DNA sequence: CTGTTGCTGC
DNA sequence: TAGCAGCAACAG
């Protein structure tokens, strides 16, 4: 009864969606009957209608499961069409001789929900000898809809649990493919993809290629301005919407609520650049309900198939929907928008493109630059208008024109952020990923890898693995593992200092490294022609000229091996390092074989070449307790009694063995933490064990073929990109002469390039995606250890011919002598020039001689299972630079460097890279950010090293004066701003219980002072100052929310008194509250790491005497 | 000395 | 629902 009721409820929701879709122009098109011969070559005679699939969703049709497909379509404004398809999954059998006994059992056991059954065959890469065409026999179960499929899973799961813990029932091994989403199933099984064009026909969807450009959907982008209380956040229960700003296809609009906005706003232009027009037409509406009705009316009129917002999943749409509910409007019946199971806002016809999702995932912006202004500055390259949130509600009455200018600025910023970056990126991803735009924007990158691998496995008739479930506990040497992993990317900080293209450095070249390079030179130059440039040496007219020029420079560096000359500042980095290690070594999770599976394989003979053995470094963190002590703790817990977690059970108490195995292990881990601390005084030993695994080269190539093929398609688009770049400049300059179609397609191929790029680097990660399928914790360890070995080999050469400064995973930063052999050009007989970078090609040659896979096997004849063996290697360094300067900081500790922080400057004086520093990080003490933001460029001043340290000393002394002067030389608003430290709490304050930190204390005090609403959401920005005047107290106990300094005087007083424990305090000036010694020590630290200690290591005497060296360093300097 | 956590690395 | 290595503040 409940399943019919649920199917009727789903049909009633599907009818409401059909009514809404028809209101928005998405009438359900059914194609004409065509009894002719189906050939996709004669598509124009083929019947029905061609369209580009813009939006797809799972539906229930008169219920039968189907997918509705929404076609921005060519020509048309839009039309939907439906594909019906039976939901299915598989049963696996342990004995293939008795499949018919299992078939009869499941027909009779699933009769209440099963539509049909069929025996099929699939390749299973875990089956012994599948590489001979042996396929696993499977029972396909098909259903009328997804609800009946879910009931069959509820009936089968008890049999699998009985079989695993304790007759044709015991022949059921597992259920396979039971957890594929239904729209993803239809998209894979029919090869239909959003962003791709299709002709909708009776037989299904036929992809079209004569059309690579996207259609132009109607794109709306909006933002909302709300009332708020002072120092608090707008509450949709009490606060009103003041204005809604939006853009539609490049026209601007503003709706204003005249209960709140004091004047009628006139039509105006906000064009922040000539490439971002914004003409705003104004709707001055009488009240908040007229504002909401106008907004819903205008959405129905223009029929947007995309609505974009900035963070509107979590502010804008929640606010509009709650205000609509207060006024008795149903936003779902008005415009088709509702919150989903995640609380994100979605419709059928229109995709919701929250730009903040792309900003968080894909923009590559650090979390400190992920707010709208900093995204606009970093992507659109202008400053939007900026208003203080505390001035918004006053300015609705005092200056509403300046509030409307701010609101239209955030609509313009959101619209052009969407159209220049999010739109081309997401629809390009949809052309390859079996997901709609909303899922393609919002799912994690490792889920996008899962979908691509599921397409490729399906196309090769491979059986999908079930999702990996982490074991609840594991043991190593009788110790309970807290966690296991591998040794990841290798990282070194070798030197610290300022390095400049115009300042001299000492070099001590190893003459034996130059002898190796002179002996390798002929084959390294041949390798650069044949492998890097894919040409033949016979075509190169000047090969011996370039060889002799490099030979002379090398001989001069061998004879004069101790030099003091200018540097060349270079970065050498491995192109797509982990993907290229994976393709080179044929690394997948489809091959890592045990000695058993390798022994069971008919290709395992004397002389076998196909078993490539590779090393990895496993890392345990396990409890110091042994298996006897674990068993003693388990026996102790078996005598205890536990509360029943299931509120629906009348049984309030359970024994240990009546708990779930996950709950048993949670209780074991708790008592083991106490026992380990009591007996061993310490908690998590860590150990690194080098392990070996067997990489099959003969195993079915579907994973690696996806990677090779994807890599080549990306290279393809980089090439096409370059050809298009030539096309965009070769031609005439009449910009409007039907060549703006050519430039959008340039953005498009760039976007498909960036798309394959993210997909590849993701495959590289996905493979450690806990809970994902095709997981391969090993494979990941081999990839990292192979990479660590490559980069240490490269460093060990660069250290012998120059000085490596920093090493991070795939990249080495180094200085070479300015006399070093650098860039050259080979001349072909056809007058074309090939590029040579000798510092790059000398590394690439050594990578190819040491890391090539001479065991790579590929299947030449699929009928006879004949494999060819060849030599594969795709691991190349690229070179970036040279540079004008590089500045590396040093640690406060003796003999230690700082990794992952540096600044680099281009020849033109501009900043090329800034890594890691507080300036870039979200949050952080603002004084430190403003400091770093002053100092780095000042390293380009002076003519000597000492003059350069002097110029930066002076900036240090300016900043030290501000703190020694206790800020007096500073405006009071500017002071609060500078001394503020801002830190995000990733959760809510409740979830931090028994922890301490400045954020926690700031949040608690904000709560007490401004109310519990302040801390109910996650992501709270805790802005605080550290207190103290002539005394002292605990750090995390001394964070004061800077907001208190804007409270009414009696409030401020009561709280600062509490927080400082001073009943009788009268002085409420921030300046007497602040702990100046704390801030001088934080700034001192920065000055040490970036300026004084590195100065010392370059033998320059303390350029900032007001900051004293630590003792070890003072001591260092005695002779 | 370790261990926790935020935001970066690359 | 991608991974590991690292800086550094603050507690113990
Ligand atoms: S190494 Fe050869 S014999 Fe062993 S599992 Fe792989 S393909 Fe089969």
């Amino acid at each position: 009864s409940n399943n019919y009721a649920l199917s009727a409820q789903q049909l009633l929701n599907a009818s409401k969606i059909d009514d809404i879709d028809s209101m928005m122009g998405f009438e359900r098109y059914v194609p004409p009957q065509y009894n002719g011969r189906f050939d996709a070559k004669d598509i124009d005679q083929i019947p029905g209608r061609v369209g580009w699939l813009t939006n797809m969703h799972a539906t229930l049709v008169s219920g039968i499961s189907g997918v509705d497909f929404y076609f921005l379509d060519e020509e048309g404004g839009s039309f939907k069409s439906t594909v019906v398809y039976d939901p299915y999954f598989f049963i696996a059998c342990n004995d293939e001789s008795r499949v018919n006994d299992v078939e009869e059992l499941v027909k009779k056991y699933l009769e209440s929900c099963l539509k049909s059954l069929q025996i099929i065959r699939k390749e299973d890469l875990t089956m012994d000898n599948h590489l001979l065409g042996l396929q696993k026999t499977l029972i396909k179960l098909s259903f009328v809809n997804s609800n009946q499929l879910f009931e069959a899973r509820k009936l089968l799961r008890p049999i699998l649990q009985d079989n695993a813990n304790n007759d044709a029932k015991h022949l059921i091994e597992d259920i396979r493919e039971y957890d594929v989403p239904y729209h993803v199933r239809v998209s894979i099984d029919k090869d239909i993809r959003v962003g791709k064009w299709y002709k909708v026909t009776q037989q299904g969807f036929i992809e079209d290629t004569r059309k690579i450009a996207f259609a132009d959907p109607v794109v709306m982008a909006f933002d909302i301005e709300t009332t708020k209380p002072p120092l608090k956040f707008p509450d949709s229960a009490v606060d009103q919407i003041m204005m809604i700003s939006y853009m539609i296809d490049g026209e601007g609009f503003l709706i204003t609520n005249r209960e709140i906005i004091s004047e009628d706003i006139e039509d105006f232009e906000y064009t922040p650049k000539p490439e971002y027009p914004g003409f705003f037409t104004i709707f001055n509406e009488n009240d908040e309900v007229a504002l909401l009705q106008r907004f819903f009316e205008h959405i129905r009129d223009v029929r947007p198939t995309v609505i974009s917002t900035f963070n509107g999943d979590f502010f804008d749409w929640p606010f509009i929907h709650n205000r609509s509910k207060i006024h008795g409007l149903d936003m779902f019946d008005e415009i088709g928008f509702a919150p989903d199971a995640e609380g994100e806002y979605k419709s059928s016809y229109c995709s919701h493109m929250d730009c903040f999702r792309w900003v968080k995932r894909d923009s590559y912006l650090p979390q400190g630059s992920q707010g709208l202004k900093a995204v606009t500055q970093s992507k659109l390259g202008y400053n939007p208008i900026e208003l203080d949130p505390e001035l918004m509600t006053p300015y609705a009455f005092e200056k509403p024109q300046h509030l409307s200018e701010y609101s239209v600025s955030d609509a313009v910023a959101t619209y052009y952020l969407y159209m220049k970056y999010v739109h081309p990126f997401i629809f390009s991803l949809c052309t390859i990923i079996p997901l709609n735009p909303d899922e393609t924007l919002r799912k994690g990158t490792g889920t996008l890898c899962e979908m691509l691998l599921m397409v490729q496995a399906y196309q090769h008739n491979i059986l999908l693995p079930n999702k990996h479930t982490d074991p609840i506990e594991r043991f190593y040497d009788g110790h309970l593992l807290e966690s296991e992993t591998y040794v990841g990317g290798h990282v070194e900080s070798l030197e610290a200092g300022v390095f400049r293209s115009d300042l001299k450095n000492e070099f001590k070249i190893d003459p034996s490294a130059i002898d190796e390079l002179l002996q390798e030179l002929p084959e390294a130059l041949k390798f650069s022609v044949e492998v890097e440039n894919k040409s033949s040496v016979d075509k190169v007219t000047n090969f011996e000229e370039i060889k002799n020029q490099i030979t002379q420079k090398l001989l001069e560096l061998k004879e004069n091996n101790i030099r003091n000359e200018l540097p060349l500042i270079y970065h050498v980095d491995v192109a797509s390092m982990y993907p290229n290690i994976m393709t080179t070594n044929r690394l997948q999770p489809d091959s890592i074989k045990a000695e058993r599976d390798c022994a069971s394989c008919d290709f395992n003979r004397p002389g076998k070449t196909c078993a490539r053995k590779l090393k990895w470094a496993w890392r345990g963190e396990f409890f110091p307790s042994k298996m006897d002590e674990y068993n003693m703790i388990k026996r102790a817990l078996q005598n205890e009694t536990f509360p029943n977690k299931n509120k629906f059970s009348k049984k309030k108490v359970l024994t240990f063995d009546e708990l779930s195995y996950a709950d048993q292990v949670i209780h074991i881990k708790k008592r083991l933490t106490e026992y380990s601390r009591k007996v061993y005084h310490r908690v998590k030993v860590s150990e690194i064990v080098e392990r070996e695994a067997i990489v099959c080269q003969r195993e079915n190539p579907f994973y690696v073929d996806t990677v090779k093929s994807f890599r080549d398609r990306r290279y393809e688009f980089k090439g096409l990109a370059k050809t298009w770049k030539g096309n965009l400049s070769k031609i005439d300059p009449s910009d409007k002469h039907a060549r703006d179609e050519a430039k959008k397609m340039i953005v498009l191929y760039d976007s498909l390039q960036l798309a394959h790029k993210v997909i590849l680097n993701s495959f590289y990660g996905y493979v450690m995606r806990k809970g994902s399928r095709w997981y391969s914790m090993e494979m990941a360890g081999i990839t990292c250890l192979t990479g660590a070995t490559i980069i240490q080999m490269a460093r060990a050469l660069v250290e012998r011919v120059g000085r490596p400064l920093e090493l991070d995973t795939d990249g080495i930063w180094c200085i070479l002598p300015k006399s070093f052999p650098e860039t050259y050009f080979f001349t072909l007989e056809n007058g074309k020039k090939l590029y040579l970078s000798y510092p790059c090609s000398m590394l690439n040659y050594r990578v190819h001689q040491k890391f090539t896979n001479h065991q790579y096997q590929e299947l030449k004849d699929p009928l006879n299972y004949i494999y060819e063996t060849h030599s594969e290697n795709t691991i190349f360094f690229e070179v970036d630079g040279p540079y004008k300067a590089m500045i590396l900081p040093s640690s406060k500790e003796e003999g230690k460097g700082i990794k992952k922080r540096y600044a680099v400057f281009n020849e033109d004086g501009s900043l090329a890279e800034l890594k890691g520093f507080e300036l870039k990080r979200r949050g952080e003490l603002q004084l430190i950010k403003n400091f770093q933001s002053d100092i780095f460029k000042v390293f380009l001043e002076g003519d000597t090293l000492e003059g350069c340290y002097s110029a930066v000393a002076s900036v240090c002394n300016r900043w030290l004066d501000v703190l020694d002067s206790h800020g007096l030389m500073l405006e009071d608003e500017d002071l609060v701003s500078l001394i503020c430290e801002n830190r995000s709490m990733s959760k809510t304050l409740k979830e931090y219980e028994g922890q301490k930190s400045t954020s926690i204390t700031t949040a608690r005090r904000l709560g007490d002072f401004l109310g519990e609403d302040m801390v109910k959401d996650k992501g709270l920005q805790c802005k605080y100052i550290i207190s103290s005047k002539p005394f002292n107290a605990p750090v995390t106990e001394r964070a004061i929310p800077v907001a208190i300094f804007s409270a009414d005087i009696p409030i401020k007083r009561s709280f600062l008194r509490r927080w400082t424990l001073d009943p009788s305090l009268e002085d409420l000036d921030i300046r007497t509250i602040i702990d100046w010694g704390y801030y001088r020590e934080r700034l001192g630290s920065a000055i040490q790491k970036i300026i004084t200690i590195p100065a010392a290591l370059q033998g320059v005497s303390n350029p900032v005497p007001r900051v004293e060296h630590p003792d070890w360093l003072k001591r260092k300097i005695a002779t």
